């Protein structure tokens, strides 16, 4: 298993574009979407050789853990040992995904679900990137993840226009986070200052501010965090770095969540 995004808001009309890395032994991989891991719009399934199906795609429902009629395509672009890119777009009446080879195909919204909260990934496929139209990840919770030491993700979203505040949050959960880090445009009385804390047990931790400011209301941004077992580097906008001490016991980081004035189109692991 790997990434489960949580917490997401893929509205009609929204899509959501997974790249990953097909295993070179790859017998099957799964995207589920839908309103959580029971309650699924569609369990996209590639299947290489698994469950009695050769280079077959299957897509399915799930209603509160039921599985309902599936759906075979013809079409198989998928390639062990291979980049591939997936697109799926939420609406009302049919989810429409967009396959490597141009290739489309509807799926109809059966359970129908309002938007898409939750997607995972498991299988024989490794997310390389996700990236997600409109507000669709401005609280995105990206849990079962396994980065480990030396490893980086590369956040990128557009400030808000009148942005006060956000918010990544990194560690093992909510209350355990070797970095939590918090550009304020006008938040708890800071103006145009990044606030990072480590928060143990519930606990924060002593905070550290920054003298620079790379970030403005309205414009596109990207952060880097790579974490290590001493220090997480965070790469700051238009080339600004600096460290943040991991004060907590972790061997990886397993969460990322983000809030605030911060609209995300793209979260990259790599
Ligand atoms: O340390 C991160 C958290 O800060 C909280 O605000 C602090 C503030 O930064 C500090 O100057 C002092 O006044 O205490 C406040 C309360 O702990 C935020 O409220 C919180 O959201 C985190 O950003
Ligand atoms: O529907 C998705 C679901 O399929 C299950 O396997 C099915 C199989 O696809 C079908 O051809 C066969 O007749 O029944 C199987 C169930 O007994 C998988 O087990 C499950 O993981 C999903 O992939």
């Amino acid at each position: 298993s790997g990434l489960v995004a949580s917490n997401l808001n893929l509205k009609p009309g929204e899509s959501l574009r997974v790249r990953g890395e097909v295993a070179p032994d790859a017998k099957s991989f799964v995207l589920n979407l839908g309103k959580d891991s029971n309650n699924l719009c569609l369990h996209f399934n590639p299947r290489f050789n698994a469950h009695g199906d050769a280079n077959t795609i299957v897509s399915n429902s799930k209603d509160g853990g039921a599985w309902g009629t599936e759906q075979r395509e013809a079409v198989f672009p998928f390639q062990p040992g291979s980049v591939a890119e997936v697109s799926i777009t939420f609406d009302q009446a049919n989810l429409t995904v967009k396959l490597p080879d141009g290739y489309e195909f509807k799926f109809p919204n059966r359970l129908n679900l309002e938007a898409i909260n939750y997607m995972a990934a498991d299988g024989d496929f490794k997310i390389k990137s996700v990236a997600f139209d409109g507000s669709s990840a401005s609280g995105l919770v990206a849990s079962n993840l396994n980065l480990k030491p030396g490893e980086s993700l590369r956040v990128r979203g557009e400030v808000a226009p009148d942005a006060k505040s956000f918010v990544l949050n990194l560690g093992k959960d909510s209350n355990n986070l070797c970095l939590h880090f918090n550009p304020r445009f006008n938040a708890h009385g800071d103006a145009n200052t990044i606030v990072s804390n480590s928060k143990d047990g519930g606990a924060w931790g002593t905070e550290q501010r920054e003298a620079v400011f790379p970030f403005q209301p309205g414009s596109v941004a990207e952060v880097s965090i790579t974490f290590d077992q001493a220090n997480l580097t965070v790469k700051l906008p238009d080339g600004y770095e600096f460290k943040f001490p991991n004060r907590l016991n972790l061997e990886a980081i397993n969460y990322m969540a983000a809030d605030g004035d911060f609209k995300i189109k793209s979260v990259a692991f790599d």
